């Protein structure tokens, strides 16, 4: 109809799919979420979707110290195959095609990821569903999230935190804090605002990739966002 | 040397790796599981070790009713190598050599069950942890268990579980069963008693595979088993 | 449809293809058997093909009493691979289309088994064709069908046998011998009655997979079973 | 020291297993050639093997006269696995190291031709046995053995055949069929004698390796050979 | 461009790798790549189904890259690898000109394109896309004509041409006869009997096996590959016994 | 024994790769690197080299400005693949033990990479080669050399360049320039001094890898530095 992002790719920490439970997945939350996705979807947008592992990759059994660090991540990669798993199930289940795409072979699984399928997925009018990240330790969901969002070509990237966009004096620790409409990349890193690590920062800053932080708790974002409201911050552009 | 099983497979339901906590692990089980581990090897066996899931896939968000059951057993399949790598990690750790074995290939995170790379490996003096099940969903990790047993040609067996062993109807409700120091397989059968689903003692059954159910609370319980000691039960022949 | 059973899976001994030979393949058996397929294909039915390898695994010097098993299982899988093979070019000739799929790699040869990849096939009107069983050693050609209706959700398995159907009494023993209609997983297991092998026979168990054990002696009987021919035995139901 | 040859590959068609059988093999002549095999290996030999499939590919249901060439020749291939599998069990049953290495991909099955691994595997003093040929359909297992020749170095190329050399006359025409000691590569082509297939044969001749076309008449043939007895027909050198 | 003019249905075409390299004495000549694939195009539209297949020579040369007494084996696969990068090129001049292109090679590389599947890639030809084959057969030893023949055989192939630089098979050398004469065809015996180099004789052998009609011509000026699926008898035909 | 570096990763350029070429690998640079390696190995070091692939991907034939950059980065991954072939011909034509690996899958090649492999590699005095980088486009050979140093725990990080160090200025027409000893990752930052680009240094930065930017101007530096040496500039610590 009349969208103003065509192809988007929306990442979101996976904590966030614990909900108000302490661990794994609230059926609550991934029940908004999937029909969130699935307005979007509907509204005529190309979806893409990253969550993160943390609601599995829990505990001091798992996050606690000595764990070597690549073994660690590794866990991480994995759990966020089973949380893809679950949001195709949930999509599926509410009609939408689903296509999961792991940066780690586990073909029995879910396809591997592929650029040009990747594309032709979204093309197809088909939810893709990344898991495991760029495929190596040291690197966090957002440096993921940034690559696959700027080799699928993204019009845009979603990055949904606690906080509904980025602000000046953190959104507690003042009253007065004030939310950036826009900023640039510049602008960004001038003002030692922060928001992703540095290296998946400057892979989104290199290809001009633009972001939009914010909230995801309100009903019928996407569908706002997708039709121009200026919603959280969005970052773009180099000044 | 003088042991009463030379290659064994030891097998856990990982619910219990949680312990204490409702979900993933706590080191205490850990560290302590990989304890009675090493001492084995160091007896001078040879050990494989088989994990389950259901710690990791749990809760109503992951393991819903009306999932899909491939979904949800690809979900459990992938909880297993987590917490086989776990293990992996404690053990090295404590300085043993292990060998984590997927029956999916996840190349990244560890290399594929190769039934004459597994059987080399533990001629090495490696610990060889499965993970996966069979590779296929439907199956129960019993039946993984019974497979990967066979498959290297294990003397023994040992399922772990809550119940110290195999009872009549279970302990304390009905003058407390006796615990069979034995029982052979169609016994089991005409009796109705479980051990393991039908599938995976099916399994079990053809190939003539010593099991033995126990439960291991105290420390040490595995060393003695080894040696010759008749804790829990032992299921055998016809 | 026009018939009552659309999504179907057919399993033979493989054995059943050397007619009246003692090892190959008989090409009046492989015709005959193409036949039947393709015509139930041509009525609408999603067809599925599990055809075992004991015609190739046989001989002293193959199945040595001795032996590695699990070096024999792998010799019986590739045995169904080359009979699947067959097979495809044998019904491919005939204007269908066919994708064989094996539980073990052989990407060369023929496609990976994948579920998903599966049903698609089998909902764009192609016959799949599935060797290698389960893909794991100490498990019969069974258990393989089993697994694998389960997995694309075959409306009915059919097993076809020597005994046409399962009686009371040994058929070779009595001629008073009684062929049942329909039968129960449980009144088969208590009247002790053997359809497949345990473990095979407890996979179908637990999906109250509708199984049906009958004799394909004459042309025409597949697709009379496809419209409620009572044949055979029908197996079904946790009663 | 005492050896005039080194590392050799010894090829064998697939009928060279069935014995006085029909199909398959016969656990006699299997053994016979086991024995052979690791006379000449513990003589301080380094052996690649290379056994053909007609033994298993063969009768006109699998070897169907119209069939498609490509889905014939991976028939073929995987028969070739088969008789490496049952190959390594007779060795491995009498102490020998085993290696079967397969040309297209079934690592469940046994591991993946790669030369780097191949020759260290020879070196070791591991029995190297080479399935599926070339893994490309068109090309003979004569070509699948000149291949593997060159690609371990081989001292030389034995093809084990029917008739003891290359006769100038088939041995049944003209009763006085002269066998040849020694023969170019060219002067074979230029008598229009048919030792291999034109591909494999100058994959032969333009690597430079020296082939013997004999046949195991008796035992004690291959080591003889490998000790320098003039047995059957060499083939070496240019015109 | 009325596909009732097409003399030749599904092709195979098969360059050298130095083609691709114009003037300079490396690599790929954009200029050259253009023409290429400008002519490709060209076929596709006047209906033709195909297949490419170009040689690795313009990168895998000089002294250090293939230097005459290293491993032939990791020369090859040098070369094999040389072939996925022309591949690529041409996927992306190919493709900005409107064109769908798969890239298949016969050794597994599968982050960057598929792998070679006979039934694939003959469904790719079917569907309108153009087929670039890399890494010959997969196996070392194998010339770049062998892989060519081989695929062109594998997919049904109604000709493989091969470029070359000379414009067809003369009776004798041109360079030293200034009688010699082009055949407009030969048989694939009169071939072996004349001795003419057509292919290394394990390629020619292979295609001579199942008969492939093979056309060995000059992609000199524009034009000509269009004008030879038209019928015209540009270069020789090699075909029959 | 002495030694106050036990487990290293080199990183070249690839063009280093050049000499006085256009293009390609010139025999004498390759040589006489194989040489410095091979000498840095006989001292005791493990060691592991990462060599860019610009002297092979390049011109705009093969680097367009106008090319999808993600094709463009996978042709550039099989350049590096050529050079590690090269480099790995030429340490084991003097007698090293080498091990090839790449981030892509190329299994006929060389080896994936797999961490504990590769440390398994370098334990038993074998020379590491990565090629391909990370495995992904978008990600600089800086990157992929960080990734690995840390994957495998190298002591030191080497990067030899045109210039021998980090300088307050461009010393090849300033004789003027000051080159720094040594240096914090939080100096180079706030000194706006060029080492590696963003992500490649920020990759670096959290795992505290020492890095140690030379020039391999003259034949044993290499050594030297193993051995202490204080040549070019040190990239270390946190102030
Ligand atoms: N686990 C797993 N699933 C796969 C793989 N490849 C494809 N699939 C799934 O199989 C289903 C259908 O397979 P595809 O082969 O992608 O079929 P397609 O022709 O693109 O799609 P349709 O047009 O919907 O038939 C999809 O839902 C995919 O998610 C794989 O390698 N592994
Ligand atoms: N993630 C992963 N690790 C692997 C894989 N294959 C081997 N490894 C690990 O790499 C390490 C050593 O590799 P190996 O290939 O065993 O090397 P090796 O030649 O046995 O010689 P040893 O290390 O002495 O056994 C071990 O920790 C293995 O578990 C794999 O496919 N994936
Ligand atoms: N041998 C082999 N064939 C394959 C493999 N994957 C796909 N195919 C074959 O490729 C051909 C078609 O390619 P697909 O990948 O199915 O293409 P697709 O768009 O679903 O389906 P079509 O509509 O049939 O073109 C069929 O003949 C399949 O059997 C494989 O791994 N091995
Ligand atoms: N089926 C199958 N067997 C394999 C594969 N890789 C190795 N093997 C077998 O595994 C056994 C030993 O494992 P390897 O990894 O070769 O061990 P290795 O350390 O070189 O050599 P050893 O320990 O002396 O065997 C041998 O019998 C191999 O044939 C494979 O990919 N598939
Ligand atoms: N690099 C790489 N690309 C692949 C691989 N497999 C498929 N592709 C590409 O993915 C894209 C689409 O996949 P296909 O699955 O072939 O789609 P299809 O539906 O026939 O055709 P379209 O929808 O018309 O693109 C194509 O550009 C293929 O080149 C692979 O293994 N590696
Ligand atoms: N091309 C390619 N080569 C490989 C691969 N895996 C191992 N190799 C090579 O094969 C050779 C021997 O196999 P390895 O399995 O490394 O043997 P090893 O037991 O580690 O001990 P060595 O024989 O001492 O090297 C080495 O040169 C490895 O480079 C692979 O996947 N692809």
């Amino acid at each position: 109809s009349e969208l103003s992002y065509r192809r988007i790719l929306l990442k979101l920490s996976g904590e966030a799919l614990m909900g108000d439970g302490d661990y794994g997945i609230d059926p609550k939350v991934i029940n908004r979420l999937a029909h969130e996705v699935i307005e979007a979807q509907q509204a005529g947008a190309q979806v893409a979707l990253v969550i993160g592992g943390g609601n599995i990759f829990r505990g001091a059994g798992l996050a606690a110290s000595g764990m070597d660090r690549v073994t660690g991540d590794h866990m991480g990669m994995l759990a966020t195959v089973i949380n893809a798993l679950a949001m195709q199930d949930a999509l599926e289940k509410l009609g939408a095609k689903v296509r999961v795409m792991s940066a780690i072979k586990i073909n029995d699984v879910c396809e591997d990821f592929i650029r040009r399928r990747a594309i032709r997925h979204l093309e197809k009018g088909r939810i893709a569903i990344f898991a495991a990240g760029t495929g190596n330790p040291f690197f966090t969901t957002d440096s993921g999230a940034a690559l696959r969002a700027i080799e699928i070509g993204a019009d845009l990237l979603l990055k949904a935190t606690k906080v509904d966009g980025v602000y000046d004096k953190d959104p507690k620790k003042h009253s007065d804090a004030v939310r950036y409409d826009s900023l640039t990349y510049d602008e960004v890193i001038m003002q030692g605002l922060e928001v992703m690590d540095t290296a998946a920062f400057a892979l989104a800053r290199d290809s001009d990739l633009p972001l939009r932080i914010f909230g995801m708790s309100e009903p019928g974002v996407l569908l706002r966002i997708l039709h121009g409201a200026q919603i959280g911050t969005l970052v773009q552009g180099r000044s």
